[PDB]
């Protein structure tokens, strides 16, 4: 089963509410970065119960490097001059999630059968238009094959 995909799935629409949104201060973003810290410990905490370290890594850091992802967009694009920290500095400190999203993604397809949520959670990024080192040529053959590669894994 899993309290974890409930978790994952409520970090993921809670972080798409806060991009839609017109009007965040530093204020509200703050007060969703935290939350997110909060959830990621009850993720943990649920993983760590059955699964390796490497594992819980492989599942936490590409959310992380989602929500930092897109966080980081929105600072840009905004009027405001809204501020982020970056997640995944604050949990593996490292800042190169563009690229390391899909590191631990051929690891999951190549070193191993891994948990199935391994796969359900990069595949829940990437439907939700996760681009990492890809933003810029989204039919990247690589790009376009973890896509069908790691669907390929889930029911
Ligand atoms: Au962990
Ligand atoms: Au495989
Ligand atoms: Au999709
Ligand atoms: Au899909
Ligand atoms: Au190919
Ligand atoms: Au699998
Ligand atoms: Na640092």
């Amino acid at each position: 089963d899993f309290k974890e995909i409930e978790i994952i799935l409520d970090i993921i629409k809670t972080t798409r509410e806060i991009i839609e949104d017109n009007d965040n201060d530093n204020e509200k973003i703050s007060y969703h970065r935290n939350n997110i810290r909060k959830s990621i410990f009850f993720l943990q905490e649920e993983l760590l119960e059955k699964y390796s370290e490497t594992v819980c890594k492989y599942i936490v850091f590409p959310l992380l490097a989602y929500v930092d992802e897109k966080l980081m967009l929105l600072r840009e694009k905004s009027a405001s001059n809204i501020s982020w920290s970056l997640l995944q500095l604050e949990y593996y400190d490292r800042k190169d999630g563009g690229e390391y999203v899909f590191e631990i993604t051929d690891n999951i397809l190549s070193e191993n059968i891994y948990p199935q949520i391994c796969y359900q959670t990069i595949s829940l990024i990437l439907h939700n238009d996760f681009y990492g080192k890809y933003y810029d040529n989204i039919y990247n053959h690589s790009f376009l094959a973890y896509k069908k590669e790691i669907d390929k894994h889930i029911e």
